[PDB]
C-alpha cells in the first residue's frame, strides 16, 4: 500500500506513515499576492545551466524524473534568499487530469495546469542524502505551465516519455539544457516549506517564479499518457500527481519584485 494520489494513498492520507505531513512547513501553499511583501533584502537570483549534464529520465511510479550529474560544480542556483550554493540534481512536474488543475502552488487560489520543479542541493552538505536532512539543505525553482503556446525546449522531453511509460521503466536522456525551460522573467516568491512528496521533509526554500512558461495541449497531453503503473498491468493513467495547498502556519511569502 505504498503512498500515491490515490483515493486510498493520496495525499490525505499520508499523514499516517509520514507524520511530518502535518507539520509546520509543509508544501505547497497559495501564495496570496496580495499578502506577500517586497523584501529589498533580496540578492539578484542566479541560475546558472549553461554546464548542466542530463544522464537520463525514469518514470518513478508517481511522475518522471530527468536526473543530471552532480558530481561537480556545474548548473547551480545562487542568490536570490539564498546563501551559498546550491546544485541542481533533477526536474520534474505534476499536472492534472485537466488543463484546469495540475499545480501544486496556487497564486490567489488560481491553479496551473502544471507545475516544473528544478531541485537543487545545498553544496555546504557535501550530497544530497546530507542535504534533504538539514533545514537549508534544498531550493526547488518552481515554474507553473499553462496551455496555449508550445515550448520547444520542452519536446525532447516529451518525445521521450513514450519510451518511459510505466512504472520502473528509465531511459538514456543526454544533453538536455534545463534553460530551454525557463520563462522571461525571474521575478518570483520565496518561503520556508517542504518537499511536497513523501517523505515531505521541511528542507526546502522555495522559489516560486511568477511568470508562467507556456505549453502547448499536445504536451501536456502527452504527459497524460504515462502509467502510474507498472509494464504488464492493470492501466492508471498518470494524471493529477500534485498535492493541494497546505496551512501557511504563519510563514510569510516574500516576493523578490513590487
Ligand atoms: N519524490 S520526487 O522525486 O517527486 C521529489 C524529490 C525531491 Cl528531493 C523534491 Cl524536493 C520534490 S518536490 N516536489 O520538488 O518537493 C519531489
Ligand atoms: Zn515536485
Amino acid at each position: 500500500h505504498h503512498w500515491g494520489y490515490g483515493k486510498h494513498n493520496g495525499p490525505e492520507h499520508w499523514h499516517k506513515d509520514f507524520p511530518i505531513a502535518k507539520g509546520e512547513r509543509q508544501s505547497p501553499v497559495d501564495i496570496d499576492t496580495h499578502t506577500a511583501k517586497y523584501d529589498p533584502s533580496l540578492k539578484p537570483l542566479s541560475v546558472s545551466y549553461d554546464q548542466a549534464t542530463s544522464l537520463r529520465i525514469l518514470n518513478n511510479g508517481h511522475a518522471f524524473n530527468v536526473e543530471f550529474d552532480d558530481s561537480q560544480d556545474k548548473a547551480v542556483l545562487k542568490g536570490g534568499p539564498l546563501d551559498g550554493t546550491y546544485r541542481l540534481i533533477q526536474f520534474h512536474f505534476h499536472w492534472g487530469s485537466l488543463d484546469g488543475q495540475g499545480s501544486e502552488h496556487t497564486v490567489d487560489k488560481k491553479k496551473y495546469a502544471a507545475e516544473l520543479h528544478l531541485v537543487h542541493w545545498n553544496t555546504k552538505y557535501g550530497d544530497f542524502g546530507k542535504a534533504v536532512q538539514q533545514p537549508d539543505g534544498l531550493a526547488v525553482l518552481g515554474i507553473f505551465l499553462k496551455v496555449g503556446s508550445a515550448k520547444p525546449g520542452l519536446q525532447k522531453v516529451v518525445d521521450v516519455l513514450d519510451s518511459i511509460k510505466t512504472k520502473g521503466k528509465s531511459a538514456d536522456f543526454t544533453n538536455f539544457d534545463p534553460r530551454g525551460l525557463l520563462p522571461e522573467s525571474l521575478d518570483y516568491w520565496t518561503y520556508p516549506g517542504s518537499l511536497t512528496t513523501p517523505p515531505l521533509l521541511e528542507c526546502v526554500t522555495w522559489i516560486v517564479l511568477k511568470e508562467p512558461i507556456s505549453v502547448s495541449s499536445e504536451q501536456v497531453l502527452k504527459f497524460r499518457k504515462l502509467n502510474f503503473n507498472g509494464e504488464g498491468e492493470p492501466e492508471e493513467l498518470m494524471v493529477d500527481n500534485w498535492r493541494p495547498a497546505q496551512p501557511l502556519k504563519n510563514r510569510q511569502i516574500k516576493a523578490s519584485f513590487k
